[PDB]
């Protein structure tokens, strides 16, 4: 209830996708009428959406009602496309982030943007970023727990991570691109159990990887109130003493040492969890975040952390909005 | 330092399976050097084992040290063989059950078996559960997470549930054949993430497939404090409610009713995870685990219990022993 990290827009409409570039597989919007809106595979529909997901007016009345001050914008993860050609990544990129861009300077001190790169691309990827932050004047990126089979440790991913630092730019990770078939089909378990797990390698991936170590000055916020890591990370702690040889020929600190070194969002649904996420990420680094407009997240935003009667005013406005200026580097 | 849930053990020796089926696949032991022994799966050493892996002297000998009454003992979940035809599972089942009911009675008051079954066979899987638990006695089975394409909610696993049920039959479910390769093959994460995620999966199989609802005298125990489960339980009960088209098709109860309808070892490392657990799952429903003789498990066992100083002593002696005797059907 004062600042949200973690909220989705897309643009109104875009181009058609299979051909600016040829192939399929790319997402578009088909509005059928006015108030909902349908997203499509290219084969069958994944998602209906309302007006407040592309409408920045409809955004900030609900805001107004919810008592949020800012999001921050991302675009819908599905959009990454980490899995297409790169220029052509880097195309989608630029609207996407342009569009965003556009929306900041309608309503300046109600919106931040994050934006999003060709991260299957590094140096394009680093271009972008610079554009990103020294144009279009964002405080920071969202990207994918992983890219394509790099994983988040990946050394074809420093050159970014060495850039972000450089231009004092945050980023927020967004788990997208789970398993979808199989055993994974039914019960929404993709979502409901698929995202919290891709989140949990990632935090592992960085950790163990040496990217918090090689870059001490990176922000770096997860989704998920950061998935099953702050629950299994006594598990992983406990793993890499016992197995060094599997878990630290590349960074040999144990990853209990890294409690403190990131952020993650407090959308986590339950006061326990809440409670257990603050005493082992700390009070200083979990973020409000809503996943706003998605029917998954937070319906009003702040309830849960307002109820949290352990809680003093201080600490709920770290929550709120305190912890959030910090990750982002921004002034109240 | 009482009762000790979660343990393996395996036979000293065992016939060469290829030999004895007709096709490969099947793990062997073999003694070379002293004090140790190599488990190969077609080609490979994929693990290096010391004696008391096997040799049930040695076992107390440590029991003894650590201050553990009983280890209920079950086999490596490598030796499942789900895989195989169902005929040649069943022959194997019989031939671990039975050194497991051999090792038992020569220590009925140190040892409890929890067998294993022909699980992707449901008639040839309720035989040897008869077996297990006429002949031999045992008061439960240990089975995997999934049994190839089927997970825990799959029909014609349900004859299965209904004999345990009749039978009085326990069950411990235990995590395996997550996916090893790709991206997972790197810092050990298919056993520090992949395998509290495939117990998550278990638990919302269970219950949103309507296993609990069906079989309320089911008595069932999770690996590894229930995977991630009980810090995800807000976000998997909230999209439960927030999408029944595609979570509440065959149980229309939210997931958090069934909170107190299992139990859940107590392997879990950290102070903070463990205060979850009970929060969560309830002081009745936590039973000492610990994963001896491999090195993820816990060292000495039931430190942490004793450790924690919230617990009064009845709560502490709960999840030391008497949790596992209300979940085995014994008594002191
Ligand atoms: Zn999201
Ligand atoms: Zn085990």
């Amino acid at each position: 209830m004062k600042i949200d990290i973690h909220s989705h827009i897309l643009p109104k409409e875009w181009p058609d996708l299979k051909k600016r570039f040829g192939y399929g597989g790319w997402v578009q919007l088909q509005h059928h009428s006015k108030g909902e809106a349908k997203l499509l595979k290219d084969g069958k529909v994944f998602r209906v959406v309302r007006e407040n997901c592309w409408d920045p007016e409809v955004r900030i009345r609900e805001m107004d009602q919810k008592g949020v001050t800012v999001q921050a914008l991302s675009t819908v993860p599905v959009m990454f496309s980490y899995w297409a050609k790169p220029e052509d990544t880097l195309n989608l990129c630029q609207l996407l982030n342009n569009d965003l861009a556009s929306t900041v300077v309608s309503y300046p001190r109600r919106f931040v943007g994050l934006g999003t790169l060709p991260m299957q691309a590094p140096e394009l990827a680093v271009k972008e970023m610079e554009r990103c932050v020294k144009e279009l004047g964002f405080p920071g990126v969202q990207i994918g727990t992983h890219v394509n089979e790099w994983d988040l440790n990946a050394q074809e991913l420093f050159p970014v991570y060495a850039a972000a630092e450089r231009l004092k730019c945050s980023l927020f990770v967004h788990p997208w691109d789970m398993q979808m078939d199989g055993r994974m089909a039914k019960y929404w378990l993709p979502w409901l159990v698929g995202m919290p797990a891709e989140t949990t390698i990632a935090i592992c991936s960085m950790i163990m990887g040496g990217v918090f170590e090689k870059f001490p000055k990176l922000k770096v916020c997860f989704a998920h109130g950061g998935g099953a890591f702050p629950f299994t990370v006594g598990r992983i702690s406990h793993g890499f003493s016992m197995r060094p040889d599997l878990c630290a020929q590349d960074n040999p600190m144990n990853p209990k040492k890294y409690l403190g070194s990131f952020y993650t969002d407090a959308l986590v649904h339950d006061p326990l969890s809440l409670k257990l996420l603050t005493d082992v990420i700390g009070k200083d680094k979990v973020i409000l975040g809503t996943d706003y407009p998605f029917p998954l997240g937070e319906l009003e935003p702040g309830k849960l952390i307002e109820s949290m009667e352990e809680f003093d005013e201080e600490t709920k406005n770290k929550l709120k909005a305190g912890n959030a200026l910090a990750f982002l580097g921004l002034e109240r």
